[PDB]
Formats: C-alpha cells, structure tokens, sequence
RNA sequence: GUGGAAAGGCGGGCAGAGGCGGUUUGCGUAUUG
C-alpha cells in the first residue's frame, strides 16, 4: 500500500519547544489571534521607537500590551485560532504546534517512534529460553541472562540524558561486538532502518484550536494551554517498508526483532505483517489498562468503549500519551516490587518520591477527552 | 694586437580513475508551590 490515510479521535499536540507569550496574543472574541510582532512592530512605526523596545522587556499588567495598538489602529493578526474551552486573566502560554509554513502537519519522526514502541513490546512479549541465542554469538553475557530468567526478569535488578533503555534495545534491535559494557546499539543492525514514513500532507488552518488541559490526580487540577488538532481531520500519510533493504543483511541483523520474524516465515516478508500486529497489541492493551483506573473525571470511560468496532490500526501520538503509552512499563506492571525498588532508584515524586502514585498519578485530558488518538488503516 | 669564432638544455605528457555525510534515536515526561 501506499498512501494510508489517518484520521484523529481526540486532541493532537506535537510539541515544537515553543509557546506563545501574551505579547503575541490579544483575544478580541471567542476567538483568539497571534498577532505579527515583526510586521505589527514594523507597521506601528509610522505613526510612531524606544518604547517597544522599553515595555515588551518590562511584562507590565499581557492585556495592556496588546490592547494598546487599538488605538488608532487594528487588525494585526496570522493565524486566528479558537479557544474551544471555557477559559481565556490573560497569564497563559499556548504551546504551538509544528508548522511549516503556518500550515500544521503530523511529522514522521514522530509517527515512527510510535510504532517503534509498539514493535518493542512485541518483541519482549514472545522472546527467556530464545532470548539466549540471540546473545550467544559475540557477546557472552547471555548467561546472565539465562540465570536470572524473556529478558525483563533480570533487567529489573540490572539497574539495580537517562540510558536507562541502553542495553533492552541492544537486545532487540541490535547487538553489537563489545564495549566497556557487555553490549551496545549498532544503528547498521536493524530492521527499523527498513521501515520508511514520511511527513504527511498539512492538516489545514480550520482543525487547529487552543485547549485547556486540566492535570487530575491531585486534589488541586492545573490547568495548561495548547494548541491541538480537534478530533476528525483527516490527512494522508505514506508508510512502506523496503524489502530490498531486508533481502541484502539476511545475514547483518541480529537482534531478537530478527528472531520473530524468522518464525512467520521469510523474515524479509512478514516483517510488514509482523509491523501491525505489534500496533494493534501495545495500543489495545494500554487502552484496556486505562479502564481499570477510574480517577478521570465517567465520560471518559465512554470515549474507550468506544475505540472498540473502529476499523483500522489504533495507535497514540503527541503530547498527552502518558508514561503509559510512550514506554515498555506497562508490561513492567506485573512484576511489582521488582520495578517498585527499581522506579524510586531513578526518582519520580519531587518538590522525595511517590509512594503509591508513583508512575500513573498525571493524566493529561482536553476538555474531557483523553488526548492523542489517531487511528491508520 | 684575446685557446678564438658560431651554438636555446628541449621537443611530446590532464595528478588522473572509483566512492551517498551516513545508520538508529517519538519536544517530551515527572510532580506541586
């Protein structure tokens, strides 16, 4: 296939480490406007300085700053988004999303770190007594692995910016001769250097509206400003794998991704069927682990039971994914006290650490829908 | 009322042929003051 187009079930925000100081935003209606500093600033010269440059470094009481090029003039504005919630008093900073020329678009490496996870589970599901003879050859640390005992049992008390996932996808994706440690990434070893995506079409200026994420857990809620896709836009994206490039390293690869697909067949030809129903296996199963807590909110729950009968691959992207979505501990639930020594050694809780809240306490909600849904076909 | 007189060290010759700046890594998560 090529050309798989997407649609969004919920608020998507894919984050440019950027927001947008009120300086930047005078919200004359319902309807908010990003004002252009650089041709506003240009343009409210003729009728004139220092004084710019003098009020936009002072931050006064914003409202002010952004309400005195009313007189005497108007109608400065680029984008003109919408609110779509009950807020905006002026003290917020909309994180924007990633534009290329203005225009919204998903980017693709964001769209593959997704389905990066997602193969990652599969392969710690299916492969300990297989897992040995994948580092058997050139890295004798498999008898490690072997007495401990399905490579998750011992990587728990192996660690007992972060590389904390250094040796867990050099198990999976890429063992490598030696290092100082027992083994390290090689990014030659790897089958995900076959799997292409590409940037999809822009989504368009009519689907992107400002949110107001409300943080539950505590018993006081933060509120956050951002800007997301509303749910059903639908754009197009393209994702093929190249089994040219499996055919040449038969005999390169080694890694235990390599060792499911030798097991379905020709491994250079399953690997696009083996890609999707490790999807539809991380994603369906953090979408029923979010159905045991109950702390949202209701409503919530009525938004997962309905995921269910939706044609397609269901997957999250974005912003508002938590630790649960974007990383192989949903599959470290069920060892307990063996992540539980393990999840205070790295720290959680600050400003000690967590107690019973540890990983799961934040949930980030738009308006009362669990953001970041986007479903392929 | 000179061991002198005259006599180009030079005519021809591409530092050339082959070679991807490359491979993996989701602007995000954690909690409060």
């Amino acid at each position: 296939m090529t050309e798989r187009t997407l649609k969004v079930l919920s608020p998507l925000h894919i984050g440019t480490g950027n927001e947008l100081t009120p300086v930047d935003i005078y919200p004359r209606e319902n309807i908010i406007h990003v004002l252009d500093t650089e041709r506003l600033v240009n343009d409210l010269m003729n009728l004139g300085e220092l004084n710019e440059i003098l009020a936009l470094l002072k931050n006064p009481p914003a409202y002010i700053w952004k309400g005195y090029i009313e007189e005497f003039h108007l109608d400065p504005s680029d984008y003109s988004i919408y609110t779509l919630k009950i807020h905006g008093r002026k003290s917020m900073q909309i994180k924007e999303f990633i534009k290329l020329n203005g225009r919204p678009y998903i980017p693709g490496s964001s769209l593959k770190g997704a389905i990066r996870t997602a193969v990652l589970y599969k392969a710690l599901k299916e492969c300990d007594a297989r897992a040995v003879m994948r580092v058997v050859s050139k890295v004798n640390g498999d008898v490690a692995r072997d007495i401990g005992r399905d490579v998750l049992d011992y990587y728990m008390s192996f660690l007992s910016r972060k590389r904390a996932d250094d040796l867990l996808e050099a198990i999976v994706f890429g063992m490598e001769p030696d290092r100082r440690s027992k083994i390290r990434y090689e990014p030659k070893r790897d089958p995900m250097k076959a799997l292409i995506v590409r940037d999809s079409k822009p989504v368009g200026r009519k689907h992107l509206a400002v949110y107001h994420v409300e943080v539950i857990g505590n018993p006081q809620p933060i509120p956050i400003w951002v800007e997301a896709i509303e749910p059903g836009a639908a754009t197009d994206v393209e994702i093929h794998v190249d089994t040219e490039a499996l055919r040449l390293n038969a005999d390169y690869f080694n890694g235990l991704l390599w060792e499911c697909l030798k097991e379905r067949g020709e491994p250079g030809e399953v690997f696009e069927d083996f890609l999707w129903e490790a999807v539809d296996e991380f994603y369906t199963a953090v979408m029923k682990y979010e159905t045991i807590e109950v702390q949202k909110f209701s409503q919530v729950r009525s938004f997962y039971a309905s995921l269910e009968d939706h044609s397609g691959h269901v997957l999250r992207l974005g912003w508002g994914s938590g630790w649960l979505a974007m990383t192989i501990g949903l599959l470290l639930v069920e060892k307990g006290y063996k992540w539980e020594n393990v999840r205070k050694k790295l720290g959680l809780g600050k400003k000690g650490s967590g107690f019973s809240r540890e990983f799961p306490k934040t949930r980030r909600l738009a308006d009362g829908m669990p953001m970041g849904w986007v479903v392929l076909e």
